[PDB]
């Protein structure tokens, strides 16, 4: 209807109605030589008196009202949006702020060819990290830090100089430890499945419980480490809905001067998990059917590094699945209501109970 008209001629923009009657529209107005950030709320729409419009002329925005700005007495939202634009109204040295920096134990500096832009790294107690910035914008290239974090508006807004952003930078790093600490335990005493490579970037550990019993950890706001912590038992329905008791105790009893690693031992009453050990002896033994790939991409591990763990109640089932695999059963069965509502569906095989649980693979 509108966002029509708003995809062809302007598509910089958002059109948000309410069920207010009401229309705000957001986002990007431009002309040849110059543009606007723009929020336009429309207590009439389609009508446009009494309309409010927030220009951002600079560090705040700036209001326009019909006393403010004056409008043609015919003239609908596009007449208004495509005449908007015409009728509203030391510096010390950048190359000598590396050499400054350039020397230093704490990381190493690297400058590209026509120095275009820089890369720090190996940062002291971080060397995994690192931060690219393009010379001399200083605008924001790669970097580590989970993509979730607005890095990139925190340094336009919030560093000045080089310097100013190195520090930013490695502000965020000590403000992340107990992000990265948290993890460090789960991944080296955890059997940690999804993501198949991990990196400073990812925000979740997915890992085996027991026998057939996975459990996703999955922390939202690393900055909020445990405030933002996140479990989710996935498994035979029987056993999700078990566990699922003892999570809700185990979080109840949660101890703040203990890690998430050793918390969840605590809560599973584990002294620890599930974990690969040259103790398990030559496998062969067991020789689980040649067949461990989905069973519908007849792959075993996907671009991704996503691997079949779906599997249902029935042990005499041979048969896996990745969950992408069968992402539209997962949906058109239990399609919005909530999964203690839809605990299951039935095996696309033997039609056994087939727990729903899987269906948070998904997504991520
Ligand atoms: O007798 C089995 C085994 O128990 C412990 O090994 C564990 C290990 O601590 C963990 O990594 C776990 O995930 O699996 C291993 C095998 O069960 C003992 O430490 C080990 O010496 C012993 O063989
Ligand atoms: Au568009
Ligand atoms: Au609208
Ligand atoms: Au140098
Ligand atoms: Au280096
Ligand atoms: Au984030
Ligand atoms: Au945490
Ligand atoms: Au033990
Ligand atoms: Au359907
Ligand atoms: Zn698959
Ligand atoms: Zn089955």
């Amino acid at each position: 209807d509108v966002e029509r008209l708003l995809c062809q001629k302007y598509p910089g923009l958002a059109a948000e109605l309410q069920p207010s009657g009401a229309c705000i529209i957001r986002g990007v107005l431009g002309s040849e030589d110059t543009w606007r950030r723009l929020k336009l709320y429309l207590p009439h729409h389609p009508a446009l008196h009494g309309f409010q419009l927030y220009v951002q002329e600079s560090l705040e925005y700036k209001l326009y009202t019909s006393a403010n700005l004056k409008l043609q007495d015919d003239w609908l939202l596009e007449d208004f949006l495509d005449h908007l634009p015409k009728i509203l109204p030391r510096e010390g040295n950048i190359y000598y702020d590396i050499l400054a920096l350039y020397k230093s134990n704490e990381y190493c500096l690297q400058v590209d060819e026509a120095c275009s832009m820089i890369r720090f790294s190996e940062f002291t107690d971080f060397e995994q990290h690192y931060l690219e910035l393009k010379i001399p914008s200083l605008l924001l290239l790669d970097h580590s830090l989970p993509d979730c974090v607005s890095l990139g508006e925190m340094l336009t807004k919030s560093a000045g100089n080089l310097e100013e952003a190195l520090n930013l930078f490695r502000k965020l790093l000590e403000d992340l430890r107990p992000f990265y600490d948290n993890f460090m335990d789960i991944d080296e005493l955890c059997h940690v499945l999804q993501p198949s490579p991990i990196s400073s970037k990812h925000k979740t550990r997915l890992f085996p419980l027991k026998d057939r019993v996975y459990l996703k950890l999955t922390i939202a706001d690393p900055f909020a480490c445990i405030a933002s912590m996140s479990l989710k038992i996935i498994g035979p329905t029987e056993e999700v809905a078990r566990l699922r008791h003892v999570l809700s105790d185990g979080l109840s009893n949660w101890d703040s001067e203990m890690n998430i690693h050793k918390n969840l031992l605590r809560m599973f009453d584990l002294c620890y998990f599930p974990m690969p050990d040259w103790s398990d002896g030559p496998k062969l033994d067991e020789e689980d059917n040649e067949e461990l790939r989905c069973n519908i991409c007849f792959a075993y591990r996907l671009d991704g590094g996503e691997v079949p763990l779906v599997s249902c109640d029935n042990a005499k089932c041979v048969l896996k699945c990745h969950a992408v695999c069968l992402e539209e059963w997962f949906k058109t069965l239990m399609d919005g209501k909530t999964f203690l509502e839809v605990s299951f569906g039935q095996c696309p095989f033997c039609k056994a109970k087939l727990s729903t649980s899987f269906a948070a693979l998904l997504n991520d």
